[PDB]
């Protein structure tokens, strides 16, 4: 098993992951180091298809220099064919990570949820709104929570339990927050805010009613509970903005 992306050889260890047109490979280099190659099959690509991957690898080309907390794109490339692209490996998806782990250090938490305003805010400060955000978008790469997408190309397919209530009436980066405290209620309490509800049809009726209330059950961290109460408001006007989130005592305090 091997390949080669622009002149330089990589060998294929493993398959990390699987999609439609996409495979993901955990591969070594010539100089014996570790990458992650995304391979995408163009040969059933519509022209509308290759323009949103073209803008996603772009994006992911540019917000590369600003910011550590999204996910390194080494080299890549494209033909009319293929796409390969050399990328950082990461340990685990957070998707994964928390589906393993029972219990989740409160330090562990903060660090995350830290790592994921600063890759969320760099999006945002392109003009760049996810408008889906799951745990398996983010990627634990040392300790170091990293975004993997932006959401612009066409892995929790088809979630409704991050979704929020303006996108169920159908968005702005305040949908982004709405998702981001999802993920962390679910760090919090063991369960997404709607989890209980297994008929979806009922799921996304308790999403946009206001009369539902959202469960926040007391812990030791209030700074914690304040900021899903702050992020879990149904209304986008009402919601904190990822700027406040950054100045917030949970994550700023100590
Ligand atoms: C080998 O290291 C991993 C293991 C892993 O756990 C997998 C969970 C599912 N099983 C079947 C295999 C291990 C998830 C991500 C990684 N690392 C990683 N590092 C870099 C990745 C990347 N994944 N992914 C996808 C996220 C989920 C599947 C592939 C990427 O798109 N890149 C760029």
């Amino acid at each position: 098993q091997s390949m080669s992306v622009k002149g330089r050889i990589y060998s294929i260890l493993k398959q990390i992951g699987s999609g439609g047109s996409s495979k993901v490979f955990q591969v070594l280099n010539e100089k014996k180091q570790i990458y992650a190659i995304k391979y995408v099959n163009l040969e059933e690509a519509d022209n509308q298809t290759l323009d949103s991957y073209r803008n996603e690898i772009a994006y992911l080309n540019k917000l590369q220099q600003h910011s550590d907390k999204i996910i390194r794109l080494y080299d890549y490339e494209i033909t009319d064919q293929y796409i390969y692209m050399v990328m950082e490996c990461g340990n685990i998806d957070l998707n994964g990570w928390l589906k393993k782990k029972k219990s989740i250090d409160p330090w562990e938490r903060k660090s995350y949820w830290k790592n994921m305003l600063e890759a969320v805010h760099t999006i945002h400060q392109h003009g760049i709104v996810h408008s889906d955000l799951k745990p398996a978008n983010f990627l634990i790469v040392d300790g170091m929570l990293k975004l993997i997408d932006f959401g612009i190309a066409n892995s929790q397919v088809g979630t409704v339990n991050y979704m929020p209530p303006e996108a169920i009436k159908d968005i702005s980066p305040k949908s982004d927050v709405w998702s981001l405290g999802c993920i962390l209620y679910y760090m919090t309490y063991g369960k997404t805010p709607f989890q209980q509800i297994i008929n979806q049809i009922s799921k996304l009726h308790a999403i946009i009613d206001p009369n539902h209330e959202i469960e926040f059950p007391d812990i030791p961290e209030k700074d914690l509970q304040d900021v899903l109460k702050c992020c879990l408001k149904r209304d986008p006007k009402q919601r904190i903005s990822i700027p406040e989130l950054l100045a917030h005592p949970y994550v700023q305090i100590q």
